């Protein structure tokens, strides 16, 4: 198992809502563009050898548009307890998150040209719950949607809340930029009648 820290990436409403009907309930081209920069960005000196990983629960797998997967420029892994068959061409599936990480280490060791850079968990709610409890999860890339859209699926831990304020802290914008490496818009962004904003929350292991 593990060596490296985990990063969770989520887009949620102020009520912690994350989806409805096996879909993320909004249409945001610039917010989806953000997901893509974060999840495929590796430093220049390292982009040479290094590739990122996206860990996801299979309903999130399903939920993705046939057109966009396997997500490109990334190692895709699907967490499924009933790993029967996985339709893909180099797409891994694992029994759980620790299984996914031994799998990757094993598979991207010394007999490889492709090294792992950063590891991201992309959801859904059941995979977000297990990560939140992993001793290696130390950062949450969150996109806050300033609107109470109807959702039926919720993020499992109210991390921006008063109850978690001694563990999870919001980081300065300048450090969110420095971590993702692309400059990023500060404050509210308006796209299709929705208000949103990017944040970076961190905890000490
Ligand atoms: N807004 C955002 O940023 C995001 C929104 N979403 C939304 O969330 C929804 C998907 O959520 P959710 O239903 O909770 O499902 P998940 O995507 O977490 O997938 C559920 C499946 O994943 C597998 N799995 C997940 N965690 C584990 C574990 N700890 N151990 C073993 N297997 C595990 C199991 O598969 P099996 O049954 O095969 O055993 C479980 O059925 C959709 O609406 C999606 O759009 C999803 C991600 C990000
Ligand atoms: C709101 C997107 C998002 N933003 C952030 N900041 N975090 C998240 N976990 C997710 C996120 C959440 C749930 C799903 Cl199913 C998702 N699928 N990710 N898609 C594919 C995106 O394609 C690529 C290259 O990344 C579905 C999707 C497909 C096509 C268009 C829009 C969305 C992406």
């Amino acid at each position: 198992n593990q060596q490296k820290s985990l990063t969770l990436i989520v887009a949620l409403t102020t009520s912690y809502g994350i989806g409805r009907s096996n879909s993320l309930p909004w249409k945001l081209k610039k917010e989806i563009s953000y997901f893509k920069r974060v999840t495929s960005f590796v430093p220049t000196f390292d982009s040479f050898e290094s590739m990122n990983v996206v860990l996801m629960g299979r309903k999130t797998w399903e939920s993705i548009p046939l057109q966009f997967r396997p997500l490109k420029g990334r190692i895709n892994v699907v967490i499924t307890r009933n790993e029967s068959l996985d339709l893909g061409n180099g797409i891994h599936s694992a029994k759980s998150l620790d299984h996914a990480l031994e799998l990757l280490y094993r598979t991207y060791g010394s007999e490889s040209s492709v090294q792992i850079n950063r590891i991201f968990v992309i959801g859904g709610a059941q995979l977000y719950k297990a990560a939140m409890d992993h001793p290696k999860l130390d950062r949450i890339m969150a996109t806050i949607i300033y609107k109470d859209i109807h959702c039926d699926v919720f993020f499992p831990l109210k991390f921006r809340d008063k109850e978690w304020s001694s563990v999870w802290k919001k980081e300065k914008h300048s450090d969110l930029e420095s971590w993702v490496g692309t400059k990023v818009p500060h404050g509210k962004i308006n796209e299709d009648g929705f208000d949103y904003e990017f944040e970076m929350w961190t905890r000490d292991l």
